[PDB]
């Protein structure tokens, strides 16, 4: 028996190394600065030199239109070698060209009470599907006045923060030169591109890096709720298109196929309650999915070699990049339970048999004491989100109140707004929560101390 | 037994997620963009373009006009259809006129110590009902130098930070055009409307949104202590005066109507301890409350009504803001406490009958045990209060002092302040405090340890 | 034995509301923002119009002289009634005179390495009685070149955050008018009054509001180490000087007289361990000694009187609010304690002798078990004072290093400047604290748990 | 056995404070603000006067040049005795001449994809031994634009943030005078200095001050990673290099002999499990280094005599201050550990034999417990440095993600950008954590709870 467990010990042991060797192999080091720079060269800056807003601030439609004719035309253009081609901080490749697109809702697409009927001329609606215009507006001379299709435009449809958005909409290509792009965003100014009816905007672009070998992914997307006002919101993704350069590339590549006879030899074994079962299930069902995704997802690379031929279009990586993103997402989360099916051999064979007893024994017990304070955790988020909410950005959704619940118990907290909130139920709220929470679980030990 | 606390659990059961899609129902999604659209434009605006300070900032009568005259006007006006009517963002109107209202004290309303006679002039007290000022100051023009009565002048007396104010004072309503309202605000600062004895103003206005159906009214509320200085505030509330748009509206309506019927239901049940007759009692009475307003208070809607006539006058939704912001508290009190209704039944008889034999069985020993640590929690409090709140606004007021432990204990801390008020107990007081809680509460696990 | 009790404990009852009264009673209630105005107009304002420092920000003698010729002097004058007579926002009399004071520090105080004498012409030494500069140096015309003594000089040696400083020095009384107090400052600076010896300076005035009757004392205070550089500190006091206006003041008076004979009659039980005797007996020494101080130290009043005699002078009231405060400091501790002294009595007969049983009962043991963790709690603050201390400020002083350590365990962190100090121990001193703090105390519960 | 026991009892006793003396007085107390202004003077200040960035902000070589002919010449210089020589706040010598050294990589270290090689002209590897670029680029006038080695110029090689950077490469010394400096700067950015491939500079002075005798040595330490930007770091360390000047300085000397005799005399009780033989040992080794360190590494002080035979060079303190600090480190472990030592004799003797037989007890048995959550907190940092570290500079290095979730545990947060990374696994991230963690100890409780 021990040497069969051994076997599937070392067996899990090699697989360890492996999984985090292409994890560590497939993550480069310096990565993040390459992001923190784009990010505070663009998010960070001021909008106008005599401007003291960021991006991050932008309140306004005119608060746009300065941030596009603003920092950045100056933070994708530089001199600088074409002269066409401009490298961001002399170091990057501004790759292919900037893509605008908006999206934009039709005018009856709401309705007006009869009383203000005669006072107000028209609404716009909070944005959808239904409530999509596709009307060809303004001077109807290009992409930016003419509907396209998700379907006719090649793109993904992304999920905002409000709102998921589908790809179609308005767009618009830019120049490979600042000036052209500039004369193009005027006329965007002089005729109106953004109206009544604008709920969203996005600025998309990707930038390529010579030193270390990867491609940043800018998508700048901006909301117009019907309230009015300005949602930035922005991604900075970098990813790896190339796989091959180095031989310790070709060195990783030779493991992942390595790699995939692992998993091979598992899906075998998972054939037949259990609990590690249930665990090691989870741990196979991801592993498949990463590289369904890792091959006939992403390995395609069509849109590179696509653009590779023809450079002055717009190179799309919105999927390759939504996806690697999920690859990354998932990929993580395997290491973590990696690490977790550890347990269950080398510590429960010799250390945690001492503990396991103990533990597996009051994990079903847990379970029934656990019960009671969610319910009241979550109604104090029930309770905060309809207090709150309309009030404090912590509150504003549902589920970030639950999270902003647990800064509070953890000590973060922006005690001020709240009383600024609610002069009254606010602290109450917040007495009581914090109150109520040591009080709660102190009885949970002693039904616990029961045993 | 069970299927009559079956029948008693069901119909619980339908009564919560009525409630819940009350709730869900009476609250919009994105309402909060909308109020933080309003805010940032205001609160958070520069006064001046030349001006580094925010509404929020405002230390003197001189940044008070300068905010006024500045980008209050700005914030209030847009170009933009009638042209008399400024939709704000181009999105909202500004929905009738605004008012400014302020209150004033009489001269001789406090007394000069006799040494310093000889040197003072004059004082003004404190605001209160008797110090407040009825006379006709100034030019006795207009209603800004013309005192009227809160029963005259229709509102309702609203308490401050410092202090409750009667609606009745010294109150102008403002123009329909931007610059009209300069010449208005001008000649009020031309002539001194703001003088010594002035304690506190309001500016109040309302805002409509044709997007969403919803209305924003705002009151800006300024205090000048007799100290001197300024103490900003503000209120932005939304509100649903229009019930009936959308069928989905007209859904919820019958809905409310089948609520009554629940409340009529249980209210029959209530007649005959006990804990939960106690608990059940709280459920009833704060339900027919929300009714009682959401009808012959809320369900007014004269004053709209009364607006729609004629849009040039004021049109005063303090009380509608005022009370639906109250049903709104209550409501949210409900749900929560509808929430905790849960316990009684689905846990007790199965999962918590081994756990509220040691919850209800301890919770009358908690009293005795919790006594201990709240004394000298409000100990440390009540000193707190002495040795500060003369230097840190933590510890302003005796109440906020309690909330700053908590922010304490939780970790939330500006210690620096603390230590510039007094080098010495401050440190001292903070790191007793902290000290002996943690100690206090050790000790009170032992004596639960008893049993 | 009951009634017995009782008697002594109605007593004790009476006793405290008649101490909370006076409490209540002699702290009025919206002084706070009486401070807070004063130092936002004077702390938190721009040095210079075109200057983004405030009075916190100074780091040189230019810094200085730009606050000394700027805010300050603004701060101090208003037009407006004398016109001599400038009201602080209007509504505060400037009281008297303001005043100037510093200290300077001999030549050869300090000694140079043999081997640079031939480089340095001269040093001078870190501030002392010793090298206290008594030169008349300067053009020896004024008060400002010409030294005085504490004697001579009505003051009190005053405790600063480097280091304590003697009440003499070179000082000079300001002007009336702000006019003439620039013409006196400009020669101060145009002269140079600020050389490489000068250590400290004073910036003392009162400030009287008429609204409510209290005073205000400033004390400015900067420091100029013998490294260079300012260490600007600052102090606001509210003083109560004449104690009768309203008949409520009054009240009070017979109540402070009645409150003397309490504690006439506690002295007497006092004659004759124990732990209450030891608490006792704490409350009754603190109470002569504010009493003594409410006396025969603030109730003469004389500078007052004196100053009112000619108000041209400047009202030194430093001893006045020095003492006061410490008065307020010991008054409060006093109620702290005396809400101690309810324990031993309503709580031991009934609810707690089934708690002080094990209270008092573990209270011995729990010295023993407190031992550990303070000797190593203190090791880190030892460690951490040696490896911090020249970088971080909150680990400036060994007394702060310990402050700090209880903001790191309840969570008040500033990590970012911790590893910029060091890159290596800090974070290892930050885990392992951090780290063995849990676990040390968990230990302790066993030991405790063996009971 | 007690009188043995009392023996080496009161000689650690003695040994105690005698170090704690050398502490003490190797410590110098107002250290703290001497660093703090010179800090605040350089770090602090605005790059340019119309500029809003302080030497922390920079984010580009322009950034960089404008610091250069910035703050730091105007930092650097003051008027002032030469005047050849310039007191900085007239208080500190500027020591000998600032230099400024460079690091530069090769062309061709990197290898661009064969797709974009007829894009791209040339790329520039990240830094390393190999990528140096010791060819001899630009007008190759001066050591600016020739190559040195670290061998030849004085020099140790430094562990930078990204990198070690070996102290050769390319450098250059500054002058006496401010403006004499400008002009070799300007030469330095008129010819290009910084050009694609600079990695890393540095900037290292050294000043001295004569009021109290310490010497500070400045290295400001900017690099470029390849991926462009600006990664700024400094270092500001005081140095006493002149043991002697008081007789207090004296007095200490013979301790640090005397202290030598103690270490010697403990040495030998060394000779012959146990742990605290283990823990002794480690007292000793560190005893030892610490003075080999303090004789044969510092008590050189060539340098510092060889710089004060001519003042106009460049006295390299690098090693000089690189060992103090060492010194500085391990010193202060050991006095923690000394500290340690108590425990062992006059607590188990009497009040821990209570103690230490629970403590030593279950000390075995922890480590058996604490398995468990590591591996788990492991788990998380390693998840979190996968799914963030691209995005958090509190992620950005795996060491880092560990000591982020202890500011997390402890309550330092900043979550709005955690959630700006991740919309979806951050918030699960982060609850989770949180959640298990709790979760987690509360059990091992139980299984001590066993005993
Ligand atoms: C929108 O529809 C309303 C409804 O008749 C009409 O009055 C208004 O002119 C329309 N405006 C636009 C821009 O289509
Ligand atoms: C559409 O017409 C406007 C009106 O002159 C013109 O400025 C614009 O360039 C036209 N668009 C295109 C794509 O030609
Ligand atoms: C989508 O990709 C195809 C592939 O050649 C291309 O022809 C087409 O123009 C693209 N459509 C876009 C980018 O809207
Ligand atoms: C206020 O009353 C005092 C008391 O006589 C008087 O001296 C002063 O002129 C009055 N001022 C005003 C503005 O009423
Ligand atoms: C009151 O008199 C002043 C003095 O000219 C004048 O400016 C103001 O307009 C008058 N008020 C009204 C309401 O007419
Ligand atoms: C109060 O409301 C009535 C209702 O018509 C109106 O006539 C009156 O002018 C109002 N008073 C105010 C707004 O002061
Ligand atoms: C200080 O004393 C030194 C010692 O001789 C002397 O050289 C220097 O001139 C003196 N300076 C002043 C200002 O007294
Ligand atoms: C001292 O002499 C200077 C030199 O002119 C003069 O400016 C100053 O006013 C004099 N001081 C006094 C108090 O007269
Ligand atoms: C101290 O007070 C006495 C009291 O009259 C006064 O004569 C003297 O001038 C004062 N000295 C000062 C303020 O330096
Ligand atoms: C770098 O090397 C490439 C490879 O041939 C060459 O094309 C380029 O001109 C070189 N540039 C420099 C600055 O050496
Ligand atoms: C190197 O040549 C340039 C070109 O004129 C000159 O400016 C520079 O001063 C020279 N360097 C030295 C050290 O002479
Ligand atoms: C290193 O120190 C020696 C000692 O005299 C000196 O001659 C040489 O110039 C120095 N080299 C440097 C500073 O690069």
């Amino acid at each position: 028996y021990l040497k069969s467990v051994l076997r599937e010990l070392v067996t899990y042991l090699l697989f360890l190394i492996v999984l985090c060797i292409l994890t560590y192999g497939m993550m480069s080091s310096n990565v993040y600065y390459y992001t923190r720079m784009m990010s505070q060269l663009f998010l960070d800056t001021p909008v106008s030199k005599t401007e003291k807003t960021n991006f991050k601030t932008l309140s306004s439609m005119e608060d746009f239109w300065k941030f596009t004719e603003g920092s950045l035309l100056d933070g994708l253009y530089w001199k600088m070698e074409a002269d066409n081609r401009s490298f961001i901080f002399y170091e990057n490749l501004l790759l292919g060209v900037p893509r605008i697109r908006q999206l934009r809702v039709r005018n009856g697409s709401c309705s007006i009470p009869q009383d203000l009927r005669d006072e107000i001329k028209e609404c716009y609606d909070v944005y959808s599907v239904s409530s999509e215009d596709r009307a060809p507006f303004g001077p109807r001379n290009g992409t930016a006045w003419i509907y396209t299709s998700e379907k006719d435009l090649n793109g993904s449809s992304h999920w905002g923060i409000i709102a998921t958005y589908s790809g179609a909409g308005y767009y618009l290509d830019l120049s490979r030169t600042r000036e052209e792009t500039a004369a193009q965003v005027a006329s965007l100014k002089k005729n109106v591109w953004l109206d009544r009816g604008t709920r969203a905007t996005f600025i998309d672009f990707s930038v390529y890096n010579a030193n270390i070998n990867l491609f940043c992914v800018v998508r700048l997307l901006v909301e117009f709720p019907a309230t009015g006002g300005v949602i930035p919101s922005w991604q900075f993704q970098p990813l790896k298109l190339i796989r091959y350069v180095t031989t310790f590339d070709f060195f990783l590549a030779a493991c992942e196929i390595i790699f995939c006879f692992f998993i091979f030899y598992y899906v075998v074994e998972e054939i037949l309650r259990s609990f590690w079962n249930c665990l090691d299930v989870v741990i196979v069902v991801l592993s498949v999915v990463a590289i369904g995704i890792n091959i006939y997802r992403t390995s395609n690379v069509e849109v590179l070699l696509q653009f590779l031929e023809d450079q002055n279009t717009f190179p799309n990586f919105e999927h390759l990049a939504y996806w690697q993103i999920q690859f990354n997402n998932i990929a993580a989360v395997t290491v973590f339970f990696v690490w977790i099916k550890l347990f269950k051999f080398i510590n429960f064979n010799r250390t945690m048999s001492q503990l396991s007893t103990t533990m597996s024994r009051c994990a079903k017990d847990l379970f029934g004491f656990a019960i009671m304070p969610f319910i009241i955790f979550l109604a104090y988020a029930q309770l905060a989100y309809l207090v709150f909410g309309t009030q404090v950005d912590d509150f504003s959704t549902f589920q970030e109140c639950i999270f902003t619940q647990f800064r509070i118990i953890l000590g973060d907290i922006n005690f001020a707004e709240i009383e600024e909130a609610n002069r009254v139920l606010g602290p109450i709220y917040f007495t009581t929560f914090v109150f109520f929470m040591f009080f709660i679980l102190l009885n949970m030990f002693l039904a616990i101390i029961n045993d």
